[PDB]
Order: structure tokens, then C-alpha cells, then sequence
């Protein structure tokens, strides 16, 4: 996260850290929690993955050095990538990891909704993006998970932002004209999480863009709504 700020334990209680143990241990991506054995990701994280079984799921984790030996952590044990899903930026960016068990809900690891039927046409002003990704360009991934607020863009000015992709519906932009807060490297796969009526909705999958909290170049994400029919198919 670019010009972001640290959060404290129990603030983002549906954000994970998607570790791969192959060739060695590292976060890879964020996700989002969204039922007892269910976490929403980015498809794009499993780039050269070569099964689940290198997988590790770490919820409940403010600083990746909470993280050691005997640290407990979730086995993978379904990969579900969208079947269109090509690259980041043609969009179906996304991802369900079904969990070899459920999760325990508690003050540190807690669902994210998904957005409600019957919001399409919410105006969301309250919006976050959350990771351990890098606060620059050429960074590190850091330790403690960090936020920033991030303004919705609409879908037309978001495409004058980026006239050599194709920004449809099924993605959602978001970022200040002057850029300074935007997602980075080691971001993708957490949400983009919105409050409305004082509950929290996972709008978007953090997915791409150009730069790091770069002017006039919003952070792309995927469109969850787009896709609640597809996540209700696959976690059923
Ligand atoms: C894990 N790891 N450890 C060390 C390095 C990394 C690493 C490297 N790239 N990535 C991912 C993709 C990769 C996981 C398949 C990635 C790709 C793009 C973005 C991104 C950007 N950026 C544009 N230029 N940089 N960022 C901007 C906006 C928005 Cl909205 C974004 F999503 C974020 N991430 O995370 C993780």
C-alpha cells in the first residue's frame, strides 16, 4: 500500500495473508474471508503455482513476524479460478480458495458481506484498500498490514485512464487524480473494502495498474458484484 498507514489488530479481521512455501516461505497475495471454509482472492496469485499443497492460509495476522514455525495455519484444498480468466489486466480476476477446514469465527477473523442484492446502485464513499504490499514502486514486502482510503472512479473515466485496455463492467477503479494512495506489488488478491449503513461490503479484488499510486492511473479492481452469482455457484 502506497501512502497508507498501519493498522492495529482486529481492524481487518477478513484480510488474510496467502503464504507459498515453494522454494521458500513468503507472502504471495492478499484475500478476504467470506465463508467459515471459503477465502475470495485474485486468480492472477496462482501464477506459477504448481498445486494448492504449497499453499498456506494465515488469518488473524497482524505482523508477518507473528508468523513462525508453529504458527496454525489453513490448508488449501480446492484452487477455484474463473475459467475465463486469461490475465489481470482482460479482467475474472478472481479466485475462491476452499479450506481443508473452517474457519472459527472470532474478534480477529470474521466474514467480509459480499455486496447485497438490491445495492447495484449504491454510491460507496467510504472505501479501503488494505495489504503488506509495497509503499513504493521498488519496495519490500512489510511487516505490519497497512490501509488507505481510496475513492471510487467511475468506469468511463477510469478507461480515459487506460485506452490500451478494455475497462469493463466487470471492473471497478479507484484512486485520487493526483495518485500518492493506491495499492502495490504483494496487494493483489485483498479487498477493496467499502462501509455502507455501518456494514462492511467487499466491493473489489485489488487486481492491477499502472504504477504505484501514479497520477491519473487508478488501481483496477475486480467487480465483486459482477461475480456474486459465480461465488454463490461455486461455494453451493
Ligand atoms: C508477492 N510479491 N512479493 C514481492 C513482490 C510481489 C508481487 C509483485 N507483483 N505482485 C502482484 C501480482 C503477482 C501476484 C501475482 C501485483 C501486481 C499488481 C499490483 C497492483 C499495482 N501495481 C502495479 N505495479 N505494481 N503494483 C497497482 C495497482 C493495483 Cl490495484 C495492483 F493490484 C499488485 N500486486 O500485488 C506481487
Amino acid at each position: 500500500i502506497v501512502g497508507g498507514t498501519a493498522s492495529v489488530r482486529g481492524e481487518w479481521p477478513w484480510q488474510v495473508t496467502l503464504h507459498t512455501t515453494s522454494p521458500t516461505q513468503r507472502h504471495l497475495c492478499g484475500g478476504s474471508i467470506i465463508g467459515n471454509q471459503w477465502i475470495l482472492t485474485a486468480a492472477h496469485c496462482f501464477y506459477g503455482v504448481e498445486s494448492p499443497k504449497i499453499l498456506r492460509v494465515y488469518s488473524g495476522i497482524l505482523n508477518q513476524s507473528e508468523i513462525k514455525e508453529d504458527t496454525s495455519f489453513f490448508g488449501v484444498q480446492e484452487i477455484i479460478i474463473h475459467d475465463q480468466y486469461k490475465m489481470a489486466e482482460s479482467g475474472y480476476d478472481i479466485a475462491l480458495l476452499k479450506l481443508e477446514t473452517t474457519v472459527n469465527y472470532t474478534d480477529s477473523q470474521r466474514p467480509i458481506s459480499l455486496p447485497s442484492k438490491g445495492d447495484r446502485n449504491v454510491i460507496y464513499t467510504d472505501c479501503w484498500v488494505t495489504g503488506w504490499g509495497y509503499r513504493k514502486l521498488r519496495d519490500k514486502i512489510q511487516n505490519t498490514l497497512q490501509k488507505a482510503k481510496i475513492p471510487l472512479v467511475t468506469n468511463e473515466e477510469c478507461q480515459k485512464r487506460y485506452r490500451g485496455h478494455k475497462i469493463t463492467h466487470k471492473m471497478i477503479c479507484a484512486g485520487y487524480r493526483e495518485g500518492g494512495k493506491d495499492a502495490c506489488k504483494g496487494d493483489s488478491g485483498g479487498p477493496l473494502s467499502c462501509k455502507h449503513n455501518e456494514v462492511w461490503h467487499l466491493v473489489g479484488i485489488t487486481s492491477w495498474g499502472e504504477g504505484c499510486a501514479q497520477r491519473e492511473r487508478p488501481g483496477v479492481y475486480t467487480n465483486v458484484v459482477e461475480y456474486v452469482d459465480w461465488i454463490l455457484e461455486k461455494t453451493q
